């Protein structure tokens, strides 16, 4: 399965209390649920919304919250204010997805307790079935999707065209590495696709938020999450110049990720062609003018690869690694507060298509 | 409201899952029940409410952290998934985990069967409440969690009644205000389950409970194993008394929110509610009957259970040497458990859902 979980506890080195960023882009995206539920939710003389029946929400990859459940609690909302101007009132259904190893337990001992929907946690990879067909009515992934499956296999082959050497990720500028992480993106958000395919409605919404590459932009390396991974890579090889770690270490190290542009993800969908493209753009981050906090993006970072680094190097490597890290933030601050690309975050609004067409 | 007491997490040698042996037993005694119960009385052949287009939804109320629920689970799946082959139909199963929020969902969820063909989800939330939409699960289970009251009768801890349970921390049967308290509570909590499952459960859904009781024609609850398995507890605790290691006050205040029900306690509910109809009930012949008593298993399994409800009340620092002497108890009193203690004490029920 090759799962990596956030941090999961509710302490300060929590994902719970580490995640405003990813609550920003929820917060910008509230609209976007609102416009979609508004322009695209057929609700009226349609009884594949049946109000008799549950309205059922799922959100792939929803971590602990408590973003989880801002998410969750828009949608109800306007959702169940469409229904209201119809003068009808369904049960909410909400599934919250995640890898079977993601804290569970702090997610339902979380839970809001003034909640209006019945709740339910599901275990298992979003790139496999993990519903019933035909049982949502929206379903909602936001910050997940970059999470390839796995480490495309050739970039880890000494002998490849494509391994990875002397990195831990890729910029742009090197082609063969580019081209395997972008294959692996290919059959995962396909394997997504299918499966949501399958489990969502005819007529039923899905909201897509993931770190992408800005249109017209061809380097990951120019946006914040690629400047970011690139620092990683040389904050490790400064371990490995002192000795602390080998060189061995960072050569097999790669993270599972791709942070696709807007044309590959429509060409996927495009090419899977179960929904249609009802919207796509960017998020403005609510975030975005204030100055480059080197510390706390430090520790944002950290709690989110935490596993992933101590599983490959073991935790004695991570204190170190991170003041190092935030030492190499500080030379480049001026990149990060002024010049790298602020509008990274992609967004998409899909409808699944009816069985009649095409 | 919700007084939560789950059994020990994790998968170590002193949790639930490595400690629950009993309560599998049950379930594998159980089986037999199922098979008959969906092949005699769950009636998809022709029915729309059971329409294979839609999945066919099933829930475990009280699960715990497994592997027991996945068992009882696969057992169901299996039943009416052959009946379904029988009329040429193949509809999809979505399984549903329910217990308290502070549940270990995370050892479940980590140790669900690879080789499944349900889907799975876990549900946290007491089952004295409403936790599924209306009119939407097929066929309900629940076993060995319907003894667990939503909380101590106010009665039995108030000192002025003649019910105030001094010295001891749950009944044996020769108190009549305590155990008529204790019953009372059964009956509104039972009552509050039903309703609930009642909302949720479709016409002609089945609900199928195993749950520890008062054996046939048995007036004392200590004659069973777990009657026994309290009083001993209790005893033990006022030996921690008599040691000063805790003080006798705070045995007093404490009490096992448990009744153990008689079959035709379980009718009387079932009937006032009346919104199911029995279809069977009995006694089930429980696989281990014939096993010697094992003294460390049975403490073990003990801890298990309580360890959460007593460390709330006690302290974390009075667990060891309360079962320290517990196991000493329970290996004085071997051969009670061994030869005299009625173990025809698991009871079951298979209910069917009424139309109107
Ligand atoms: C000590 C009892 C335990 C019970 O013990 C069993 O109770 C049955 C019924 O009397 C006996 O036959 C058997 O010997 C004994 O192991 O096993 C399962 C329980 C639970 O799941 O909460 C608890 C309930 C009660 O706290
Ligand atoms: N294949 C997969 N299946 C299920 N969850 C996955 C996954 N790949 C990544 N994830 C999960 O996606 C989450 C990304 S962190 C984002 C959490 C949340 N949606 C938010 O907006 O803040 C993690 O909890 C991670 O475990
Ligand atoms: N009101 C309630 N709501 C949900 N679960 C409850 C409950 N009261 C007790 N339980 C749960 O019921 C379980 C009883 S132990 C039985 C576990 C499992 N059915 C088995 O056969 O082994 C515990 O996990 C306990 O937490």
């Amino acid at each position: 399965v090759e799962a990596h979980p956030m941090k999961g506890g509710d302490d300060s080195h929590s994902y719970s209390q580490n995640s405003c960023y990813q609550k920003g882009v929820i917060d910008a995206a509230k609209a976007v649920i609102v416009e979609a539920v508004n322009e695209k939710l057929d609700l009226e003389n349609n009884p594949i919304f049946d109000p008799i029946k549950p309205f059922r929400i799922a959100d792939f990859g929803c971590s602990t919250g408590p973003n989880t459940f801002h998410a969750m609690q828009n949608i109800v909302e306007s959702v169940e204010t469409k229904y209201k101007s119809l003068q009808k009132t369904p049960e909410f259904h909400v599934f919250f997805n995640d890898h079977v190893n993601n804290d569970f337990n702090v997610l339902f001992r979380s839970l809001p307790p003034n909640r209006e929907f019945f709740a339910a946690g599901v275990p298992g990879s979003f790139y496999t079935r993990v519903f019933p067909k035909n049982s949502i009515h929206f379903a909602h992934c936001s910050y997940a999707l970059h999470w390839l499956s796995k480490v495309p296999k050739e970039i880890q082959d000494k002998n490849s065209l494509a391994y990875n050497k002397g990195r831990i990720h890729y910029t742009g500028t090197e082609k063969h590495v580019v081209k395997a992480y972008f294959g692996q993106f290919q059959r995962d958000f396909e394997g997504f696709l299918k499966a949501r395919a399958q489990e969502i409605v005819v007529g039923g919404l899905m909201v897509i938020q993931i770190p992408g590459l800005p249109s017209g932009e061809v380097l990951f390396s120019r946006t914040g999450a690629g400047l970011l991974h690139f620092l990683l890579g040389t904050s490790l090889m400064e371990l490995v110049n002192k000795g602390i770690i080998n060189e061995e270490s960072v050569d097999s190290f790669n993270l599972p990720q791709y942070h696709p542009s807007v044309e590959d993800l429509e060409m996927v969908i495009e090419m899977n062609d179960c929904f249609t493209i009802e919207r796509v753009g960017t998020l403005p981050h609510p975030m975005k003018n204030l100055p480059f906090d080197v510390q706390r993006t430090s520790l944002q970072v950290r709690a989110i690869m935490e596993c992933i680094l101590t599983e490959h190097f073991g935790e004695n490597i991570l204190d170190p690694l991170f003041e190092i890290y935030t030492k190499n933030l500080q030379e480049n601050f001026h990149v990060f507060d002024k010049e790298i690309r602020k509008d990274a975050d992609l967004y998409l609004v899909l409808k699944r298509k009816g069985n009649l067409e095409h």
